[PDB]
């Protein structure tokens, strides 16, 4: 559905290093594939693709 940073129930997202990682994530999640973005302005974060919408991804603010 939608592209994007996954993150947790409070604005959070999934630190990472290799895309193998992330991938499964996002699979399990239901995404269609998943990679580590090392350079993002949370960190080094799992970017997911085609993710639905009952799971959220990264939004404005803060993470708590």
């Amino acid at each position: 559905g939608e592209d994007g940073y996954i993150a947790d129930g409070d604005n959070c997202t999934y630190i990472c290093t290799f895309n193998n990682y992330c991938h499964a994530l996002c699979t399990d999640k239901k995404g269609d594939s998943g990679a580590c973005d090392w350079w993002v302005p949370y960190g080094v974060v799992c970017w997911c693709e085609d993710l639905p919408t009952p799971v959220p991804i990264r939004g404005s603010g803060k993470c708590r």
